[PDB]
């Protein structure tokens, strides 16, 4: 079935060159030639899908991990965190963070690894670090990382944590308990207190999320609502990003987003976040209008 494959391997090459933007058939076309291992053509295929397309963290992940195991040497390697880079700028990604910072305690041994595992999961703290449900695991990655080399820093990481609201977080509390030869503080006690009155607050929210079907799109915009009330920017940051992970193709929440953003000292984010939206929604003229606004404001 050799000549059965490779015409409909044409096939899907000639509808893409009638029409570049469809996303299935690109998809369709990677799947077969992984598997048909014409390592060179997937590889390319998946180079020109992600320059059309902002990828899924799925998608991110099955080409990471072939480029991985690919790597052979430091600058292999150099290639595959430039790889992550890139990755990383599409939608939040738990996940992926959580793989780079793997993949980096793999490369602890190049010179200056150290430091490129601590960069690695401190930026995945500043993204997801108050994630709910997905960002307790990267607390725990990088405590078991900084434990395996030790101990001040895992004190750090676990008070810092407990100061967040998160599911589980009194699983950690007694963790740290147990852990700790010495007592926990009282300011470290007391914040503690304030991230569980945080976490109830939030809970009818989350509830409302996971009950609803996906996309979930009005429970969304009320969590977004309820954030934008409380007014702590990290927060609405992280619940506009959230909603973006599946509302991606719905110009109107990256309008929002947006117009929040208009209301800011960070330009860096503010252009990324109009570069995503027009790679999402580039039919949407008033996100174009909006992306050169802010370089103008911005320059
Ligand atoms: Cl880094």
């Amino acid at each position: 079935e050799e000549e059965k494959n490779q015409l409909e391997i044409e096939r899907l090459e000639e509808q893409l060159s009638i029409n570049v933007y469809d996303y299935n058939c690109h998809v369709d076309l990677i799947r077969l030639l992984r598997l048909e291992g014409e390592l060179t053509k997937v590889r390319m295929a998946r180079q020109k899908m992600s320059e059309i397309f902002p990828l899924t963290e799925e998608l991110w992940l099955e080409w990471l991990h072939d480029e991985i195991s690919m790597a052979q040497d430091g600058l292999d390697r150099e290639h595959v965190y430039d790889l992550f880079e890139k990755a990383v700028k599409d939608y939040i990604c738990p996940n992926i963070w959580l793989e780079y910072g793997q993949y980096s305690v793999g490369g602890i041994g190049q010179k200056g690894g150290l430091e490129k595992v601590r960069s690695v999961f401190e930026r995945a703290l500043s993204s997801v670090g108050l994630h709910m449900t997905k960002g307790l695991a990267l607390w725990e990655a990088y405590r078991e990382f900084e434990s395996a080399i030790v101990l001040e820093k895992v004190h750090s990481l676990f008070r810092r944590q407990l100061a967040i609201p998160l599911y589980d977080m009194e699983a950690t509390f007694a963790e740290y308990e147990e852990w700790s030869e010495d007592p926990i503080p009282e300011s470290v006690i007391q914040n503690y207190n304030k991230a569980l009155q945080q976490l109830e607050k939030y809970k009818p929210y989350e509830e409302a999320l996971l009950q609803a079907e996906a996309p979930r799109l009005a429970e969304y915009q009320a969590y977004i609502d309820f954030e934008m009330k409380i007014g702590d920017p990290a927060r609405i940051q992280l619940i506009f990003e959230r909603a973006l992970v599946e509302n991606c193709l719905v110009p109107d929440l990256w309008i929002r987003y947006s117009q929040y953003l208009d209301r800011q000292k960070v330009k860096d984010l503010v252009l990324s976040v109009h570069n995503r939206a027009i790679r999402n929604c580039p039919w949407t003229v008033a996100l174009w209008s909006r992306y050169l606004l802010a370089m103008e404001r911005h320059g």
